[PDB]
């Protein structure tokens, strides 16, 4: 406890004693307060080059209301033995596995560097301004060794989070969490080669094609049950099973990564703004509070062992969580190692997301472990079955679902979709200040050559997004201050799609390239309309016949640049 928390909380004290006072009206009861300062001090802005050309959803509330406008401080009871040894026994193979062929390593300052020097959201927080000027500076390198070797020394003194769910941290925390723990996102341990469940590096353009795939074995319905609040459900004994990554380092490596896992993960010292403004200073050694990357990989190993588990219930393979005969015990871990590799290819999962393709359905009722492991699930009494989903083509995961489409030619996409008021809404929305209007053009861009790519199925979006291409000077490159992005490029996105869904596609045997938009089918017309689709509508007729007044407009903001008509790639404008 103090013995690893007080540096940090007595440096804090220090530098804030004029205002130190342990507050007697604390609203904390999960969370240990420790005491409070003084202090005082992020809305959604609109995309008005998206918007000026998406009129038809300006009455559009689901659209509109986008741009608009108690579950942390709860505990998670304690395992039962029975539990706490599969989780054990679980976590060893898996780390195991995912170890055979990869080797752990530590992340470089040059990596680091490269990273920041790129704009990757690293949840740092403002000596410096921006984390180029830290990196720029051999003053922000000489305070990470006295920390790094506080770690190596087994102690801490400025690895703080701010709760902003994103709990940021000094840059320096960040480089020594990305020094110790980087080599799980950098060297793709969760990529579906290495992991067989994992999907990290896949691509939306893939993502149909693997729950397709998942869909062919046999076995029950497909489960797709998502957790509530699965950060606040990580237990410690979670923790203690993820530290076991350790187990498969050396050196230096092992020492910095067993730190960051004891002082940061197992013992965290947060800062929290409560209006009653202050500062509170609270610790909690539970819960996810990690980096974003970081806690990605760690949610996936978490997941992926939580429904092994799951699976392994519902197989019979133990009768009770209270306790494991050392008997099952040998059968759990002869489960694991005779068909621990197929199990894990009946599933895709993605941090807390996941899909299942259980042997049968007692997996729907197998809920004793799942409950106890606290990672009770959403929208659903805590002993009633699971709904499964018969069809793969209903199936949610990473927020979509999956549509199989026929070209003209035969050959068969399986593309990804959502319903098209979320892509508008989140189109016309960008975050953070002093955008000029080539910013805000190049951001619109970069929605439109994801649309062009990704959602072309939808007639609404590849009309937009050819709009949108057009109105935008023809040279500027796509941007975003904040999967595989292959629409971040100036290439021709004609050449783009036939090479994402025909020459690097593993499931289209045929190569034949396509010479035209026009051969690149849609959705059926009452699909588009089910998946949000306003063809059909008054206002969508008004706004597609008279779409080149709206490119003229935006064209007339920005300025005499340079220009390319795209409309003419459609049917109706040729
Ligand atoms: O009005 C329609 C229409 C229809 F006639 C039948 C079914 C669904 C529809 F949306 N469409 C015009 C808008 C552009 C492309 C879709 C066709
Ligand atoms: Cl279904
Ligand atoms: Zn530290
Ligand atoms: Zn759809």
């Amino acid at each position: 406890n103090l013995d690893i928390i007080g540096k940090r909380i007595e440096k804090i004290k220090q530098e804030h004693e004029t205002s130190w006072h342990y507050d007697q009206d604390h609203p904390y009861k999960t969370w240990a307060y420790h005491g409070s300062y003084e202090t005082k001090q992020a809305s959604s802005m609109v995309n008005g080059v998206v918007r000026l050309l998406t009129k038809p959803w300006d009455i559009i509330p689901m659209v509109t209301q986008m741009a608009m406008t108690e579950k942390v401080d709860t505990r998670t009871q304690e395992p039962k033995e029975g539990t706490k040894k599969l989780m054990k026994i679980t976590a060893e193979w898996l780390w195991k596995e995912l170890g055979k062929k990869k080797t752990p390593r530590m992340c470089t300052r040059e990596e680091f560097t490269r990273k920041v020097r790129s704009n990757a959201a690293l949840g740092a927080i403002f000596k410096w301004k921006s984390a180029r000027e830290a990196v720029e500076d051999s003053g922000f390198w000489e305070l990470v060794d006295k920390e790094r070797n506080l770690h190596l020394e087994g102690k801490c003194e400025t690895c703080v989070y701010n709760m902003m769910a994103i709990w940021y941290m000094w840059l320096g925390a960040r480089f020594l969490e990305f020094e110790a723990l980087g080599f799980l996102n950098e060297d793709h341990w969760f990529s579906r080669e290495n992991s067989l469940s994992g999907v990290e590096g896949e691509g939306l353009h893939k993502l149909g094609y693997i729950l397709r795939d998942v869909s062919k074995k046999e076995g029950g319905a497909m489960y797709a049950d998502d957790t509530a609040g699965w950060d606040t459900r990580i237990t410690l004994e979670d923790l203690k099973n993820e530290e076991m990554v350790t187990n498969h380092m050396e050196g230096e490596h092992k020492k910095l990564a067993e730190a960051i896992f004891k002082l940061t993960y197992q013992n965290k010292v947060v800062r929290v703004q409560r209006p009653t403004t202050v500062m509170d200073i609270i610790s909690r050694r539970d819960q996810r509070g990690s980096g974003q990357v970081v806690t990605y990989g760690l949610n996936t190993f978490t997941n992926m062992e939580a429904q092994l588990i799951r699976q392994m219930e519902g197989e019979g393979v133990f009768k009770s969580i209270q306790h494991l005969t050392v008997t099952e015990e040998i059968a759990v871990k002869n489960w694991l190692v005779r068909v621990g590799r197929e199990r894990l290819s009946r599933m895709a999962i993605s941090g807390d997301d996941c899909v299942v393709k259980p042997l049968d359905d007692r997996f729907a009722s197998a809920l004793t472990a799942l409950n106890d492991m606290g990672k009770v699930r959403k929208d659903i009494q805590q002993w009633e079955p699971s709904r499964g989903w018969n069809d793969w083509t209903q199936v949610p995961f990473c927020s979509h679902h999956f549509h199989e489409l026929i070209m003209k030619d035969g050959r068969v996409l399986v593309v990804p979709c959502r319903n098209q008021d979320e892509l508008i809404g989140r189109a016309r929305i960008s975050q953070g200040a002093g955008w000029s209007l080539r910013e805000t053009a190049c951001l619109g861009k970069s929605y439109a050559q994801m649309w062009s790519l990704m959602y072309f199925h939808r007639r609404d979006l590849r009309l937009a997004a050819n709009a949108i291409c057009s109105a935008v000077p023809s040279h500027w490159v796509p941007t975003s201050r904040t999967a595989t992005h292959e629409w971040m490029t100036t290439e021709d996105m004609l050449t783009v799609w036939n090479r994402v869904w025909i020459q690097e596609n593993p499931w289209m045997e045929d190569k034949t390239p396509v010479e035209s938009w026009e051969e690149i089918p849609y959705l059926g017309k009452r699909e588009d309309q089910w998946c949000g689709s306003l063809i059909g509508l008054t206002s969508r007729a008004t706004w597609a016949k008279n779409i080149q007044t709206a490119i003229n407009q935006v064209r007339s903001l920005i300025g005499n640049e340079e220009y390319t008509d795209y409309m003419p790639s459609m049917k109706r404008f040729r």
